[PDB]
């Protein structure tokens, strides 16, 4: 996240780190949100590589003991059927994570609302991404968890020949784009939180921001619109 802030230690409990295996260690590559003590959800891309995964909920500091997490193993990838690794922009950049064990839900974890299938936020409707990704364009991720405020672009405007134009589908949404705060490599697959009837209900699936870089004017950062999903997503996890 570039342009955030350090986001209170466990105020968002369905976020999670999805790290995979580098020899003997680990490293964060992704984020992820919590919907079923067993499931994940996440970017595509971010599991597009034959890589051992590993899933941590409760995290705060990636390189700390916080006393707060739970790690899991990923037993089961479901990417969505249409979803095409050389064409991010085509859409489909999500993916579902069966875990090897089910979390212990408390006051550091907890599952991520989703919203009713086919829901459509206003224009500039208030955001939150969060995640451990860079800080700054080609920086290096951060330690402890960020966020950053990112309100909504809406379809018409952000796939206007000023914003994105073609590149972004109405399967997308797109937030910020003020220059200063957006998300970047190593939030990919996480949330964006938005404020809806009174409750954050996990909106976007980060996927993609400027090849020029990931603070840009008029580039907001582009999401998987999960309400587009809601379906798929039920059908994966009734039966598997
Ligand atoms: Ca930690």
């Amino acid at each position: 996240v570039v342009g955030g802030t350090e986001a209170q230690r466990n105020s968002w409990p369905s976020q999670i780190s999805l790290q995979y295996r580098s020899g003997s260690s680990w490293a964060h590559t992704c984020g992820g949100t919590l919907i079923r003590q067993n499931w994940v959800m996440t970017a595509a891309h971010c599991v597009d590589r034959e890589l051992t995964f590993r899933v941590v909920v409760g995290e705060h500091n990636l390189n700390q003991n916080n006393g707060t997490e739970q790690y899991v193993g990923v037993q089961k990838i479901v990417v969505h059927p249409y979803w095409n690794t050389d064409d991010v922009a085509a859409g489909y950049d999500i993916a579902l994570l069966r875990l090897a064990q089910s979390v212990t839900l408390n006051s550091y974890v907890q599952l991520g609302v989703l919203p009713r299938a086919g829901t459509i936020l206003a224009n500039n409707s208030p955001c939150y991404i969060t995640g451990w990704g860079l800080t700054r364009t080609n920086g290096q991720l951060a330690q402890t968890l960020q966020q950053a405020y990112l309100p909504t672009v809406d379809y018409a405007i952000c796939s206007s020949s000023s914003y994105w134009g073609s590149t972004v589908k109405n399967s997308m949404v797109c937030a910020g784009g003020d220059g200063v705060r957006s998300g970047c490599q190593g939030d990919s697959g996480g949330p964006l939180h938005c404020l809806v009837n009174g409750q954050y209900a996990v909106h976007g699936v980060t996927s993609f921001v400027s090849r020029l870089g990931c603070n840009v004017t008029r580039k907001p950062t582009v999401f998987t619109r999960v309400s587009a999903y809601i379906s798929w997503i039920n059908n994966v996890i009734a039966s598997n």
